[PDB]
């Protein structure tokens, strides 16, 4: 989406995956979906070093919303979890440096059945930037047609961008199309910022897994639509959480540089683990993330319970990850010529090569006929930069 | 199997999970099976505490046979990857204090393609007690029959017996003879001082999750027929490894001592974090696994993504493990009535109840119709103890 947002991968923290649609506030005031919990995070964001790092955006997922629209048609936020309405919240948000992101739905009701916003696009767009939002995500449950979907994508997005506010506007259009018929990334990408394409991630190795492999497998059909202002969605980051061994963490981190995705965590920025916290907010692996290019990586080679995946970067530089998918034993050692990466040119005649993860290493000076050797722990990753060089 | 052994269930170390059939002495010297190796865990089970837990067992798996028997028809060690021998090594680790384990098969060739014992019983369970040998796990590969594998499983228990030599036998006998026939778990346990009964365990979450899930689905079949003396073998522990979330290592932990499993660990042990090896060496869960009473726990419940399971203990004491199963969201909220457990005797009229895992704090006194609510992470369980009081 021509914008001028999105210019490298949206970066934030979302609700949804670690806090879902908790309205129990009674029980568990600190964890339900209210004000108190984007307040909280807003203060952690600035506080814990993430707005430093490049985490920007706090977003408001499902389940915001009061059951029924006001007298005048509006989306209200929920008067009991959101008494303060979400204009003040935004207005905290913009003091403490940081965008608000919030969330609606393309058809009749929302994936956890609030008001849908089909036949309100305008009326909701128009709230949204009269409120000072900043992002919006767009979800496409309870549309009973495809033609429906497409066009409500489309009015939202043209609904969004006649208010005058610049919102990032993120899409879920692919994702919701997918089953009955092929996207067109090139029609997704004029209307979206970003879009997600698959199934909602959760706190699994197996879900992390299947993302990859549904990544690699369509890789023909959308590593080449992303670029500056459009990017794939392969949901949140789960780093943090409870379901990921470290290495599995690392592998998110290192696989989420490569595909150039959003990085919104999903996560407890008040009970956060130092390695997990250093993982997310690891300078040198978010440099790739956000490297200026924007060109999205992919799965090179697949063999041996290993894959090989690589993108190119600005300045002649490559991020290669190595992941080691045999769930048994211990590490594993993979060689590669360096010939075969890159595309042949990453280092002809030659390049300076550091590993990254899981710990920083400058390795050395690699020729065009050298081999590269590195350990791989079980669901672990190694994500290399290339730097060429003609010495 | 009443040779005296097993009264608790065995707990030790065991190379396979970890460092399996890796023969690259040339380029991985450190991690290839060989002699150095099985050194080097024996030496630190000793000294950073794992023998003063329980684990006694140095516990060698497949790929540690030369590729042939030698001229007198016994089996050898690799003479490249253990150059001194057997005799050596379980010398070595009895003057550690230690027990020395080892591996064969009851067909003609073990898993990894190494000889197989079929024709060799008395040979090979001669050669064992020669060495000095003090557990045999008997692999069920490579055999062409029922008949053969049943026969070959109890030849193997009585030329063990004819030894003279007190040695764990632990069997895959069921595990091998599900697929085509329901096993008979009184002949087994007759026979053999635990049993595998379900598919290798490996570094995964989803591995742990099949091994419970199989259990508490068979459990009306394997519960009753543990004791001690003979085991349910759910595979070995794989904390401390790569693949497992801390919450998942506890699930695995606890659930292991509730199942009164035997307690194989298989990692590193010159590579192992403080938390991994605090958790297995956690003297109260391991106190549980290996209750006297001997009886094995059970699903009591399953409904709203959790699981609860419990265990009888000696003197009218109880473990109840709470298991999150959702693998989405954050701690969730679980409320049960103390009254539903324990089959409604273990807080009659009251109990006091510990937490154990994932932390150790009292939780207090708990009347009948009491209510305890917990705080689950998903995948993790919260493992507590009931003391039944008057
Ligand atoms: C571990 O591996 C060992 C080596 O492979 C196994 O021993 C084999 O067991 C075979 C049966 O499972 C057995 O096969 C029989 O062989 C008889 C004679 O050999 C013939 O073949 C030779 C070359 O292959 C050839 O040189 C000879 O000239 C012979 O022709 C043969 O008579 C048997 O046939 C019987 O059955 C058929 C069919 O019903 C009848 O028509 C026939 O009259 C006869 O009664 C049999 O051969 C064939 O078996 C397979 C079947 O599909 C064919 O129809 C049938 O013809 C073989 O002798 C040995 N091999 C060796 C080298 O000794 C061992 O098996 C176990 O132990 C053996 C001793 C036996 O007790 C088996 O029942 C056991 O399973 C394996 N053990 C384990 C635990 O896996
Ligand atoms: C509602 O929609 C309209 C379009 O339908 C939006 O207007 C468009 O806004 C963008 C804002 O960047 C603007 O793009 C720029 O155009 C000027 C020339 O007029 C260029 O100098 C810019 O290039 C520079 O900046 C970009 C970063 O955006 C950078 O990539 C370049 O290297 C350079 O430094 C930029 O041109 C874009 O460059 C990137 C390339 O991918 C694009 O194709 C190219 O457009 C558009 O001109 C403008 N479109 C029109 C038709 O006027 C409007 O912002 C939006 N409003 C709201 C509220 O959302
Ligand atoms: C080879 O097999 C035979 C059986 O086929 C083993 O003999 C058995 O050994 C058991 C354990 O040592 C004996 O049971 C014990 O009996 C004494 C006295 O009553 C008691 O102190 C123990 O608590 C135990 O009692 C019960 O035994 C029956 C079980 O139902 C119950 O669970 C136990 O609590 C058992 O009597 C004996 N059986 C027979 C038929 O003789 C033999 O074990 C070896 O011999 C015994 C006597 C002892 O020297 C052991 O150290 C030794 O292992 C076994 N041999 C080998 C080498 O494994
Ligand atoms: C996927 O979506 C893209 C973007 O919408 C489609 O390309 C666009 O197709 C429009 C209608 O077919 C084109 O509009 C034309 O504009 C010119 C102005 O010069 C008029 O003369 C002409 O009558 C049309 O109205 C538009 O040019 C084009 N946009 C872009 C950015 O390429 C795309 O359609 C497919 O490709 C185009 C180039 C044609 O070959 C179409 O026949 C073809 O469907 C969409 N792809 C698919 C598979 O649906
Ligand atoms: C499973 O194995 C058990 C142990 O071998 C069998 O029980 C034993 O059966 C013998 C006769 O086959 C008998 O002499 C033993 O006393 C008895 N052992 C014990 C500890 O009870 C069992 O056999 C079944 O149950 C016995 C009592 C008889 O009713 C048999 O006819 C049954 O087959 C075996 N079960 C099965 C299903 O094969
Ligand atoms: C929403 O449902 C209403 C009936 O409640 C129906 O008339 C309308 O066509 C539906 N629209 C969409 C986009 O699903
Ligand atoms: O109910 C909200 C939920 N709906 C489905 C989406 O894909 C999720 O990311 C989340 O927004
Ligand atoms: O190859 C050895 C391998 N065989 C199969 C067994 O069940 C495993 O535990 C292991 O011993």
């Amino acid at each position: 989406l021509d914008n001028g947002l999105a210019r490298t991968p949206t970066m934030g923290w979302l609700h949804w995956e670690r806090f879902m649609c908790n309205l129990d506030c009674q029980e568990e005031p600190d964890s339900c979906i209210s004000e108190k919990l984007f307040m909280e995070m807003a203060e952690l964001m600035v506080s814990e070093g993430w707005k430093d790092a490049g985490y920007e955006y706090l977003c408001i997922d499902d389940c915001w919303m009061a059951p029924q629209r006001d007298s005048e048609g509006r989306l209200q936020a929920d008067p009991q979890r959101f008494p303060h309405g979400i204009r003040q919240l935004a207005n905290y948000v913009h003091s403490k440096g940081l965008k608000l992101g919030i969330y609606a739905d393309v058809g009749n009701k929302t994936c956890a059945g609030f008001p849908g916003s089909f036949g309100y696009y305008d009326i909701d767009a128009q709230t949204f930037a009269d409120w000072g939002v900043d992002l919006l995500k767009f979800d496409g449950c309870y549309c009973d047609s495809l033609e429906n979907l497409a066009d409500g994508y489309k009015h939202m997005s043209l609904a969004l961008n006649r208010t005058g506010r610049s919102i990032v506007y993120s899409c879920e259009w692919p994702l919701y199309m997918w089953p009955f018929q092929k996207p067109n990334y090139t029609e997704i990408r004029q209307y979206c910022n970003h879009w997600r394409n698959f199934a909602d991630i959760d706190d699994s190795w197996k879900s992390i897994k299947s993302i990859l492999d549904w990544t690699s497998f369509n890789q023909e059909r959308i590593v080449d639509v992303a670029g500056p202002g459009g990017w794939n969605d392969p949901d949140m980051l789960v780093i943090g959480n409870f379901g990921l061994s470290w290495n599995q963490q690392v592998t998110q981190m290192a696989l989420w540089a490569i595909m150039a995705a959003p990085l919104f965590m999903s996560n407890d920025l008040r009970h956060i683990s130092p390695q997990a916290k250093a993982l997310l907010q690891d300078k040198d692996v978010i440099a790739i993330n956000q490297d200026p290019l924007g060109k999205q990586g992919y799965q090179l080679r697949q063999g041996d319970n290993f894959e090989v995946w690589e993108r190119p970067l600005s300045g002649l530089a490559w991020a290669v990850a190595m992941i080691n998918r045999q769930e048994i034993g211990g590490p594993r050692s993979y060689t590669i010529a360096v010939a075969s990466l890159g595309k042949g040119v990453a280092c002809n005649p030659a390049c300076f090569i550091t590993q990254l993860l899981p710990v920083k290493r400058k390795l050395g000076f690699y020729e065009w006929t050298s081999r590269l050797r590195s350990h791989i722990n079980p669901t672990g990753t190694v994500l290399l930069q290339l730097e060429n060089t003609m010495q």
